[PDB]
């Protein structure tokens, strides 16, 4: 038995979500809406309260990125996510520390917010994209030639690049050919296009927000 | 080849020294001077310029609980620091994350600011180690019957009890013998012995550093 505690436009819900599909695993996915969170969640996840969260044989395994670990840790000789040497290991884990650092809070402002505090995201994640296209560099994967941990860890920001641009005026598309490549690539895969939701439906919800909650 | 670029008082940097002492593996520690960062800190760690780095054969590894994991991945056999046990190992790396994510910014501002911002920290870093305390129940370690992951995650906070007592006015020994007790426990290992600084040593540094 495997559960999802999971919100649909959540970039980190979608790692996991990502992870489970490469393991070829049944699970069952939960939508919770996040402004009535489900009692389930409040006890699985009684530290944080925050999705997304897994939940195996009845017990809780919070944090994306120690999901999908996890998941890569129970099932390792289907589709293996991070490296087998330990030196790329840490370079992955590295890197999938960077993202969250750099954008599970200095980010939610490029949507939910208008002046300064939107003006201060905008900066912090056109360093974010200008760094990780860098660390991309000519390859075809952050993971080299394979779709590995960093990939997972980023790709759900795809879905929401549409949405930066239209309200955090952001130029993205065309100033981060290599990103887009990538994208593409990794959009192949039956896991992340089954994961990532459609770039206009976020564009319509996060719109819908800001009219209502901004007055923008 | 490994080389260690770290700041004596960092509860961070004490985490690696602990890594490596427990693999009893031999390496050259170098004191970066937090105000004038060496050309070989910036050139290995460009992203976040900050200690602990891990040179290993010339190749940077930073963060240090990515380092702690790193080091037990390559000495798997001697001291085992993450449980065998993927969900085991799971809720470690959670709780290593809690701490890292909760501590980061509030214990900075325990002793480098005053008025609001650092009455806030007190109230978060008091919120840690209720938490913690609660994580750790009547359990030995935080590891279980063993230490782990979370114990060397945590422990080099210990060296900074006092400190935070004098500058913060917090009161930590009184209000928490199960975690003192733990600490005691901890200290016993030679890694953690070596590893940590004397409290009052770093009572002074913090106090000569607020005055100026
Ligand atoms: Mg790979
Ligand atoms: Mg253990």
């Amino acid at each position: 038995e495997i559960i999802l505690l999971d919100y649909w436009a959540s970039m980190y819900g979608m790692r996991t979500r990502i992870a489970l599909e490469e393991k070829k695993v049944k699970y069952e996915y939960r939508e919770e809406d996040l402004s009535n969170k489900s009692p389930l969640l409040l006890q699985m996840n009684p530290i944080h309260k925050k999705i997304p969260v897994l939940i195996h044989e009845g017990k809780p395994i919070c944090e994306s990125i120690i999901q999908v670990q996890y998941i890569d840790e129970l099932w390792p000789d289907t589709n293996p996510i991070l490296p087998s040497d330990p030196y790329q290991r840490a370079q992955a884990r590295f890197w999938a520390d960077y993202i969250d650092k750099k954008t599970y809070v200095p980010c939610k402002a490029l949507w939910s917010e208008s002046g300064e505090k939107q003006e201060a995201a905008k900066i912090e994640f056109i360093e974010v994209l200008k760094t990780l296209d860098s660390e991309l560099g000519d390859k075809y994967y952050f993971g080299g030639n394979e779709f590995g941990l960093v990939d997972i860890a980023f790709i759900g920001f795809y879905s929401w690049f549409r949405t930066y641009e239209e309200v955090a005026n952001l130029s993205i598309v065309l100033e981060f050919p290599k990103l887009m490549a990538w994208a593409q690539r990794c959009l192949k895969r039956e896991s992340v296009a089954k994961a990532l939701p459609d770039s206009d439906k976020v564009l319509k919800s996060v719109s819908d927000h800001r009219k209502i909650i901004l007055g923008i």
